[PDB]
C-alpha cells in the first residue's frame, strides 16, 4: 500500500481536476496518507 499512497494516490489527486472518481472503489481511505508526505 506503501506503493498505493505515494506514486498512484498522487494520480488519483490528477482525478481530482476532474472530481467524478472522488469516492473510486480501489483502496481503503489511501489519498489522505499521500497528505502525511505532501
Amino acid at each position: 500500500w506503501l506503493i498505493c499512497e505515494e506514486p498512484t494516490c498522487r494520480n488519483r489527486t490528477r482525478h481530482l481536476p476532474l472530481q467524478f472518481s472522488r469516492t473510486g472503489p480501489l483502496c481503503p481511505a489511501c489519498m489522505k496518507a499521500t497528505l502525511q508526505p505532501e
